[PDB]
RNA sequence: ACGAGUGUCGUACC
RNA sequence: GGUAGUACACUACU
RNA sequence: AGUAGUGUA
């Protein structure tokens, strides 16, 4: 940890050039890492440190008395030792991520030890000590020691020893010695999976084609590396040798070439510029023009957004009737003929209501209230229409169509011509986009937008968003509180929510609609309806119809109709809209699209516009059409090309661009786009970089410059380059999921693979090439990289089979496995035609391959039970059916994702999937070694190996360019010597594959398996088989897009699918080039790491051609790669060295099969772009924007809770990814308004739960109850919706406890509980108590429980619906079958529910034995849910019926009651009345309240941690965000109690054998311990047994499903109770790097705040917790890291910024009176006294005496006498640095001095400097010399406490005269240009004394000429008088901070001047007590107008005169 | 009419 | 020409 | 363990 430690194993590292060291390097490595640990230990738990005592030596120490020699004590030398209470603990430190050496250690150390432990009479107990490095998780295996210590706090990072070893072993990773020297033992290959091989893989026709395409020694080679046996051969590698050493020549050959390549390369590269940018727009509309049917006219155009909106009539009623009336009354009263006014008026007149409004009124609500009687709909009774004046009415808002009141003829008309009803090869029509005339008409319909739309509402902006989240979103910024305002008093929200409103209520009156009605849809907008015509995936048919005073006062996205004149005004019908329910899902999720879109793009930056903003946002949040999709999507490529060094947008353009403008937005959009081109190819040479901080150990203030030079894309304005790449990147997520239709993308998907394969089948013939033709490898370069590759890899790690084995289950059985018992779909093939019934088609296509789908776990279910498979290891089945199965079928869906484009993805067969199982995590363990391969790597930990990346390449960089032109830079210090110098080159290549999948050369997979040393030769010889077979794979066309092929009538010209399937006689066609896209991951990317390590060669040995250096880094997921090269050289300019690297990048790709997608592949200088994720200098960044889109995504629709919990995580993955607070804000405000309004909970509605409980706002209620969020966004990151609880109860305790506690820890607060008085409490917070005691907890719970379950343990819905919904068919499950002929059997239940008994771990854990399994998958059929979720269910149609049924009884309220102490269904609002009546009865006590917070936070030590932060923060100096780096989140809970998996710890006690397979014997038996204390402490086995006696005496028989369930839920909390380290992977962009617990809280706490800046914080005492998951926590931490910080601060600062004689008596001084963080700094300084960590403060103790010689020896110990060290230190006066010896340095670690504000003390008045005011300055503690030295007046000030001071001079002589540090910054000349600043030791002129007085000098010259009233001077008497008349002006008044300032600054002034004795000597002038005076002089004041005083003397006079006028 | 489409579709049926 | 089972939301500062 | 959702290729 120690910085010259560190330094000094990189002097070690960078010297060493033998790997005879290189050993002993790594050696001490790990036992400074061990020494470390042990150090930090034994400070934790406050013992003496102590290292290999000898055993005999601890004897002696004990027992003292006893004489040696009694007993020959053991060689054995313990870590450490501890003898208290008459017991001996033999520590010992291991710092392992296993426990072998532990448990070994511990068994040698007791058997030696017992014999000792016999004879002393002492019993000796060996505790070991384990900390996992790369998890830092505690394990202790003695619980004595635990209990002796109940609080273990080790909170170290071992992050530096990491780094130190992966240094190492990169620098000789080249040395194969090295890696033989440090490998753990030898190479062990385990039993063979398969006992014998293929002999008729030898005979394949694929092989054959294979071997011939091979030339005759490369057959000969393939044949000996696959019969190639590794075990038997005396090396592993002889082969792998041999072919290496065979290809040498030709790799060698190929490298050198590609390196000479680099002087015939020319300059040129792929420019972007604007000449390229029109060709290929010509190129692109002449393609367009070819392809599309291109329209000129606007009538022509598609609606833009499909409604059409008007301001209300205030002056009309808003009520449902009058509405109504209004509404038949206009339709009537068209007047004028028109094609469908008829047909309006008859409509009109249907729907006329008349004057019986009150028989209309109660007629639909006895309809409504019979209704919603019952829980299920109403059947067998038929609704009558009623007639009411001319309305024959079925229910509220539906009337029939009356054949009377409508003429025959304008019926048909209407329903056909207009609404579609009963309506019955050319091009797609397309507007012209380059048409000038229709951008002028889509400029028009804009223009009209934002006129209309522009306008305020004229209402209240009051709505749930501003009312529930207002106060969070303002303090996190007030400018996006702002923005919100504005947009809600605009028009744009008024529209855009009147049509979600208005679509909700059309979706919510179609569902009953018949074919003889219609119904109308109101919305809070009296002037917009609908009307919603017959219908019968379902589609909405819907007309909107607006009334409006004036004409063209209406908004027309291009869906207009036609507007009519009728009474009052005008009417305007807009044309029917056909629409799906998925679209109309969107549209009403549409507000919070928008209000997201507007922040977003309005966020931080005040030159847009929002009415722009909001112009753009409406029209693509409510774009439902594929028309935006075209646009979205290839915008990102065009515009990035453009901004890009080189790429090839011309060509993107030309060949890929189709806008797709059928509306006029879209050519709009396009036009849009088409600028921004050229704009982007313009202003590319605006990006600048942040000035690097470099601190040689991290990098701070990294990135690029935020100054908004960029013009935006959508709309006026200028960005930053942040703000365009998300003006860029976030509209691909305005696009939606499933707009494509089956019917189309079923055919061009089989369009594209049939032509692929035609392709494939003609022009491709030759395998191996060397000229880099197309689709071909090149042999020799791909065998030579993959045995280096290979070499490489397997040389790594000794154990990989193994590894494999036990990582992927191949030893276990099949039943284990997720993959293969899922309930994903799979392909079944054989005669299925009778579940099928396609009778038509089996009959006319004779080679029809019947196929049928199942779900993976029925197809295991199947095979199971007719013994095709069995319970034996699973990699032997996998081989036995690479034989079996000879034919492979796969059959094709559309994924339907959000592109222009759908994707297509393949299904295969069970066989297929375990073949390719076992392949892909062959490839997948190979790919883990590998550094470039990142699909091993997790998930989003990509983002920190980018930064990591780029971090070092700049450090390579910087020390590369320094360390050539020092030479020069000497020089300097010419031009000549400049021009030759060298220059740094930085090239970041973000590059696309041109399909990956569908055109690769399947044939170099044969030799990375053949040359693969962990297989055996049968294995080899199988797997090849398989492969083989796998290249004779036969796609199955699907059914429907057959049926479709086949119903066509006209022949197709060209008939590609007809051509391949033999003009539809077949429906296979044969794939064999294609590996079918996402089976061969893992394999394809390693191929692709070694084609970027050829890469890489070539580049590397090009580079040294031309002396220079050279860094290339490549990352290498699948098909996306990112490779960043780093050159340093002064040969040729940079041009050459691009164009050469590009070329040369293609060329590699091309080599090993791969294709570089050059249209989508672009070169930047700074910009990353790996796998959607960027990283643009260092700094991480990502476009949060999509987790803010998806907060309005669907949702499982169980429940207001459910549904909420599942919006607050994309809200939580929003700020995970760098989301500012205030937009984090936003997005949980939208997700909470969705929630609400698909259950009716919006305020002023029905289910709104504001009125019955006792709340004043939603915030007061649980979430549980309907409540909103209310937490800290830190708490909701981290906690993750337990932070409404533990907010609730942070609050309760910061509110409640008494004073004196109130700034102590958590737990000492809660032990305070006791003494609360319950009567004070409010009734919120006793409804509140009450639902946490009684509806969470449990009744039974005590407050002197040592033990409870967790929140992670129970549940917390209460109020979920429950619906009758039909289970579906299941017909073609053969286990669902098998299960209803088990119900169906004599009492099969009663069996199958014993079985389940007798192995109970079966509920929540997979079966091992296909019985368990079986028993199983029959099981899962009794949940209805799991049938529910088989059964396909539209989340349109269920949250339409969520909307529906919220009126009807759905709550189970028994349920509910069955909770606390001891019927129908309930509805929400009955169930919140019977609630609150259920909770008055009951009672609240303090044994309640403690009996809450001990089971809520007492448990777990993340809840005990998070309150402790919350409670103890102190925030620091606000800072801008500038560098950011990525950090995980930390673990929480260290101690490990269980070391076995849940699983088998489970398994093991549900028996009672500790000896389990695959389970240790010894140590599954504490395990057993520790979850049979937990199970009788927590009482659960007696509770449930309880329960089920109760149930079953209440019943009369025996309910064995509800033993099952009980069971099921027991199981479930000791599965969560054992359940270990999950360490899930959740990486967090924060504004520092952290390495701690507490580091990761401050940093969260300090960024989760404000929008602007981040703050530091520091906590008051200690946070974390040392506890477990489930025990109880009553013991808070000691004090000492508290007393550490406070004396290294002390030190350091006395030594910074004190002289060196003053130190001393400062150090005596603020030890005697002051006080730290609340504690006497007396009793810290006892604390370090009275302790064994003594040697932390040598120097701190010696100049307070102490030392007594034993901490100098123990120093020398850990590496000298008291009077040699006193003589030593007569000339060093350093409080914090002391020599021991003449070189030897002990020295006290700093600490940051943003933490000195924590100390209180007395004023310390010296000179006329206070030096308390000086620890509590912010502005003057800096220690760089410039920013001392240019700090003002104003900040100074504050130190002046004169009390008679004649010279500033001797003032100032009680501070430092030792030289400071100042930060200097140098250039780096290169492309990318940047400024490099390190602090650096400064020279004797500056010191903070000398800073101190420039400061002085300056700031008093400028404010003295700022305040010269007189023209005389500052000395003159007349300005002297006008002082003394200011300063006895502001001592009468009351003081103000601007008077102190000011009185603060004229006296240091007259200090200068020498003025003290008259300013001492001021008071009242004799001329002046008449206030009426003092007021005209002060207005009479001559203030000046110099800029800094300039606002301040204005302030000053203006604040006096108010105040001397509030006086009078 | 609307959705989709350089694949004949959806658009309630006999 | 005839036929076309199918129980309910919003109801608002507008 | 099952189910749902989201992001990624
Ligand atoms: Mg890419
Ligand atoms: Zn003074």
């Amino acid at each position: 940890m120690d910085y010259q430690e560190y330094q000094q194993f990189l002097a070690r590292i960078n010297t060493a050039r033998d790997a005879c060291v290189a050993k002993d390097i790594d050696v001490d490595l790990l036992m400074a890492r061990k020494d470390y640990f042990g150090r930090e230990l034994c400070k934790s738990l406050n013992i003496e440190y102590r290292n290999d005592v000898p055993f005999i030596d601890i004897i002696l120490d004990i027992r003292p008395e006893v004489d040696p020699l009694t007993i020959d004590a053991p060689h054995i030398t313990p870590d450490n030792y501890l003898y208290i209470n008459n017991v001996l603990y033999i520590i010992d430190y291991k710092v392992s991520v296993s426990n072998e050496s532990s448990v070994i250690t511990y068994d040698k150390y007791y058997e030696l030890t017992r014999d000792i432990s016999d004879r002393l009479s002492i019993p000796i107990e060996i505790v070991i000590i384990r900390i996992d490095p790369v998890s830092r998780d505690l394990h202790i295996n003695s619980d004595r020691f635990k209990e002796l210590y109940p609080t273990i706090v080790v909170d170290i990072n071992f992050n530096q020893f990491f780094d130190l070893k992966q240094l190492l072993y990169e620098k000789f990773g080249d040395d194969e010695e090295f890696l033989l020297k440090v490998a753990h033992g030898d190479f062990t290959l385990t039993a063979p999976w398969c006992k014998t091989g293929c002999p008729e893989f030898w005979k394949h026709p694929i092989y054959k084609e294979f071997k011939m395409s091979m030339p005759v020694p490369e057959r000969r080679l393939f044949e000996e590396s696959v019969k190639f046996n590794a075990y038997e051969s005396e090396r592993w590698n002889t082969n792998l040798v041999k072919i290496r050493e065979y290809t040498k020549k030709d790799y060698s050959e190929h490298i050198s070439k590609s390196a000479k390549n680099i002087f015939l390369a020319s300059g040129f590269y792929k420019q972007p510029n604007k000449n390229e940018i029109s060709e290929g727009w010509t190129l692109m509309v002449e393609r367009v023009q070819d392809q599309r049917e291109i329209s000129k006219s606007l009538h022509d155009q598609k609606p833009s957004i499909h409604f059409i909106w008007g301001a209300h009539n205030p002056g009309n009623s808003n009520n449902a009737t009058f509405k109504l009336i209004l509404l038949s009354k206009s339709l009537q009263s068209i007047k004028g003929i028109s094609t469908y006014t008829e047909a309006f008026k008859s409509l009109g007149k249907m729907m006329d209501i008349g004057d019986k409004a009150i028989e209309y009124e109660e007629f639909c609500m006895s309809l409504k209230s019979k209704a919603r009687s019952s829980w299920k709909q109403i059947m067998n009774k038929k609704l009558e229409p009623k007639q009411i004046n001319n309305a024959l009415v079925l229910w509220e808002q539906q009337f029939m169509i009356n054949n009377d009141l409508i003429d025959k003829s304008e019926k048909l008309k209407l329903f056909k011509n207009f609404c579609g009803i009963g309506k019955h090869v050319s091009k797609p029509k397309i507007l012209d986009f380059d048409d000038a005339n229709m951008y002028l008409a889509s400029l028009t319909m804009m223009e009209q937008s934002k006129k209309i739309l522009s306008k305020s509402n004229g209402l209240k902006p009051d709505n749930f968003i501003l009312n529930e989240f207002g106060s969070r979103i303002k303090d996190a910024n007030k400018e996006t509180y702002d923005n919100m305002h504005k947009i809600f008093e605009t028009g744009y929200w008024q529209c855009i929510s009147d049509f979600s409103t208005l679509m909700k209520n059309i979706l919510s009156v179609s569902q009953y609609n018949r074919h003889n009605t219609f119904r109308i849809a109101m919305c809070a907008n009296n002037n917009v309806f609908a009307i919603v015509f017959p219908s019968a995936k379902a589609t909405v048919v819907y007309s909107i119809i607006v009334l409006h005073k004036e004409e063209e006062n209406i908004f027309n996205p291009g869906c207009l109709h036609g507007t009519f004149k009728c009474m009052n005004g005008y009417i305007s019908i807009s044309r029917a809209i056909r629409l799906d329910k998925e679209r109309c899902q969107r549209i009403v999720s549409s507000p919070g699209l928008f209000l997201t879109t507007c922040l977003l793009f309005k966020h931080d930056n005040p030159t847009l516009v929002m009415s722009d903003i909001m112009n753009f946002s409406i029209y693509t949040s409510l774009s439902i059409t594929k028309s935006v999709l075209s646009l979205t999507e290839p915008a990102r490529y065009m515009i990035m090309n453009s901004l890009a060094i080189s790429s090839n947008v011309k060509d993107y353009i030309a060949e890929k661009f189709s806008p797709y403008t059928k509306t006029l937005f879209s050519v709009y959009m396009t036009r849009l786009i088409k600028n921004a081109c050229f704009d982007a190819y313009d202003q590319r040479q605006r990006v600048q970089l942040r000035d690097i901080y470099l601190s040689d150990y991290d990098i701070t203030q990294k990135g690029i410059k935020d100054n908004r030079e960029l013009t935006s894309i959508w709309f006026p304005g200028s960005v930053t380059l942040k703000e365009y790449l998300t003006q860029i990147y976030l509209p691909f997520y305005f696009n939606a999921k499933g707009l494509h239709e089956k019917h189309h993308v079923m055919v061009d998907l089989a369009k594209t693979i049939l032509e692929i394969e035609c392709e494939q089948r003609e022009n491709i013939k030759e395998i191996w090439s060397t000229n880099c033709t197309k689709q071909t490898v090149n042999l020799k370069i791909l065998i030579h990289s993959l045995c280096k590759n290979l070499l490489a890899d397997t040389s790594r790690h000794n154990h990989l089979r193994n590894r494999i084995e036990n990582r992927n289950n191949f030893r276990r059985s099949i039943t284990t496995i997720s993959t293969f018992t899922s309930s994903k779909s799979c392909l079944k093939i054989g005669d299925f035609r009778k579940e099928k019934e396609y009778e038509m088609l089996r009959n006319a296509m004779p080679n029809y391959t019947d196929y049928i789908s199942t779900k993976v776990f029925d197809r295991l279910y199947e095979l199971l039970d007719k013994k095709v498979l069995t319970d034996k290891p699973v990699i032997e089945q996998i081989m036995d059916m690479m034989i079996d199965h000879k034919k492979f079928y796969f059959t094709f869906f559309n994924k339907g994702q959000k592109t222009s484009k759908d994707r297509e993805i393949f299904v295969g067969e069970y066989e297929a999937k375990m073949c390719m199982y076992a392949v892909e995590r062959i490839a997948k363990e190979r790919c883990k070694l590998n550094p470039d391969e990142m699909i091993s790597e997790p998930g989003d930990g990509k983002l920190k190996v980018l930064e990591q990346k780029s971090e070092q390449e700049i450090r390579f960089l910087v020390e590369t360019t320094r360390q050539k032109n020092r030479e020069i830079d000497e020089a300097i210090e010419i031009e000549k010597l400049s021009l030759g110098k060298a220059k740094g080159l930085k090239m970041e290549i973000n590059a696309d594959m041109s399909k990956w999948s569908a055109q690769d050369v399947f044939y170099k997979y044969f030799w990375l398996i053949a040359l693969d040393p962990i297989l055996y030769p049968q294995e080899k010889e199988r797997i090849l088989y398989f492969m083989c077979n796998y290249m004779d794979k036969e796609l199955i066309l699907p059914d429907e897009l057959l049926f479709n092929l086949l119903d066509q009538k006209v022949a197709y010209q060209n008939d590609i699918i007809a051509t391949m399937t033999n003009q539809l006689n077949s429906n296979t066609v044969l794939i064999k080039r294609n590996w079918l896209q996402g089976n061969f991951n893992y394999t394809s990317s390693y191929v692709h790491s070694c084609a970027m390590s050829v890469y890489k060669e070539i580049l590397k040995e090009a580079i040294t051609l031309l002396d220079g250096s050279i860094l290339v880094n490549s990352l290498v997921h699948s098909d996306d790669n990112q490779t960043s090269i780093t050159i340093v050289q002064d040969k040729m300019e940079n041009d050459k060295i691009i164009d050469f690297a590009m070329k040369e990048f293609e060329r590699a790709c091309l080599t090993f099969g791969c294709q570089a997608n050059m249209k989508k592949t672009y070169v930047t200088n700074c910009i990353k772009e790996f796998v959607s994720l960027f990283n643009l200098y260092g700094e991480p960044f990502s476009i949060y924007g999509r987790f803010l889109l998806t907060s309005v995504g669907d949702c499982a629709y169980i429940g207001p809770y459910e549904d909420l919990a599942s919006r607050i995580s994309s809200a939580q993955t929003a700020i995970k990814h760098g989301c500012p607070p205030s937009l984090a804000w936003v997005s949980i405000a939208i997700s909470h308004w969705m929630t609400s309004l698909t259950y009716n909970m919006l305020p002023g509605q029905s289910n709104d739960p504001i009125d019955y409980f006792p709340a004043e706002n939603r915030k007061d209620i649980p979430i549980e109850l309907n409540g909103v969020l209310d937490a800290p966004l830190s708490m909701i990151s981290t906690v993750g919706l337990e932070s409404g609880n533990l907010y609730f109860l942070i609050k309760l305790l910061s509110k409640y406890t008494p004073v004196m506690q109130k700034r102590e820890s958590v737990v000492n607060q809660i032990a305070e509980v006791k003494n609360w008085k319950v009567e004070d409490l409010t009734d919120n917070e006793i409804f509140r108590l009450k639902i946490l005691r009684y509806l969470v907890l449990d009744a039974e719970m005590d407050p002197s429980d040592i033990m409870g379950e967790t929140s992670d343990m129970r549940g917390r819905s209460i109020l979920t619906p429950r619906k009758f919904t039909t289970a579906g068919s299941l017909r073609k499950l053969y286990s669902f079958s098998k299960y209803q002929d088990r119900l169906s059997s004599p009492g099969g239940m009663v069996e199958l529910f014993t079985y389940l008994l007798e192995k109970p771990e079966l509920l929540v854990t997979k079966g091992e034995d296909m019985k368990d399994y079986m028993e199983s998958v029959i099981f899962r059929y009794n949940s209805k849910r799991f049938k529910e979720s088989l059964s396909i269910q539209n989340p349109a149609q269920l949250f339409i019926e969520q909307i529906l049924f919220s009126h009807k009884p759905v709550i189970d309220f028994s349920g509910i009651r069955d909770k606390y102490i001891n019927l129908g269904k309930v509805t929400f609002t009955e169930a919140y009345r019977l609630l609150m009546r259920d909770l008055s009865s009951l009672e609240l006590t303090n044994d309640d309240i403690q009996v809450i917070y001990s089971y809520i936070i007492l448990n777990d030590p993340m809840m005990i941690t998070i309150a402790n932060t919350h409670i103890l923060s102190i925030y620091g100096s606000p800072q801008r965000r500038m560098g950011m780096s990525c950090s995980t989140m930390p673990e929480f809970r260290n101690l490990k109690l269980i070391h076995h998996s849940p699983a088998l710890v489970l398994r093991a006690y549900s028996k009672n054998n500790p000896d389990i397979q695959g389970a240790d014997p010894t140590e599954m038996a504490r395990d057993l311990v520790h979850l049979k204390e937990f199970v009788e402490n927590t009482n659960l086995e007696e509770k449930m047994k309880v329960r089920i006696a109760m149930n079953e005496a209440e019943k009369g028989q025996r309910d064995i499903v509800f033993e099952l369930k009980e069971m099921t839920r027991f199981y479930q909390v000791c599965y969560e109770y054992v359940k270990s380290t999950e360490h899930k992977i959740k990486v967090f962009i924060l504004p520092a790097k952290s390495y701690t617990t507490t580091d990761f809280c401050s940093l969260m706490q300090g960024n989760l705040i404000k929008d602007k800046e981040w703050y530091t914080v520091h906590y008051l005492k200690q946070i974390l917790s040392g506890g477990h998951k489930a025990i109880m926590q009553h013991n808070a931490t000691s004090e000492q890291n508290i007393a550490f910080e406070c004396f290294k601060l002390i030190t350091h600062f006395a030594d910074s910024f004190i002289d060196s004689l003053s130190r001393s008596a400062f150090l005596q001084l603020i030890i005697d009176e002051f006080s730290y963080k609340d504690v006497k700094v007396s009793k810290l300084y006892d604390i370090i006294k009275n302790g064994y960590n003594r040697t932390d403060f040598i120097p701190l103790l010696f100049r307070t005496g102490d030392l007594r010689q034993a901490d100098l020896d123990k120093y020398d110990a850990m590496k000298i006498l008291i009077r040699s060290l006193d003589y030593l230190n007569n000339d060093i006066f350093s409080l914090s640095r002391i020599k021991v010896g003449l070189d030897e340095f002990a020295t006290i670690k700093k600490a940051h001095f943003s933490k000195m504000v924590s100390f209180e003390g007395p004023p310390i008045k010296t000179g006329l400097l206070d030096l308390t005011e000086l620890m509590k300055s912010q502005d003057l503690l800096n220690l760089n010399y410039d920013n001392i030295r240019n700090s003002n007046l104003i900040s100074f000030s504050k130190l002046i406490c004169c009390e008679g001071s004649d010279n500033i001079n001797d003032g100032l002589e009680f501070l430092s005269d030792d030289p400071m540090n100042f930060t200097e910054g140098e250039a780096i000349h290169s492309t990318p240009i940047f400024n490099i600043y390190y602090s650096k030791r400064g020279e004797r002129h500056m010191t903070y004394r000398n800073a101190i007085k420039l400061l002085i000098e300056r700031e008093t010259k400028i404010f003295e000429e700022a305040f010269t009233f007189s023209e005389n001077g500052f000395i003159s008497p007349e300005n002297l008088g006008c002082l003394e008349a200011v300063v006895s002006l502001i001592k009468l008044l009351k003081t103000n901070e601007w008077s102190t300032v000011i009185d603060k600054c004229i006296h240091i002034c007259l200090i200068k001047n020498g003025m003290d004795h008259m300013y001492h000597s001021f008071d009242v002038p004799k001329c002046f007590i008449n206030w009426v005076m003092f007021r005209e002089f002060i207005n009479s004041l001559p203030g000046t107008d110099i800029p800094p005083w300039n606002v301040m003397t204005e302030n000053f006079k203006k604040k006096c005169i108010a105040l001397i006028n509030s006086k009078f």
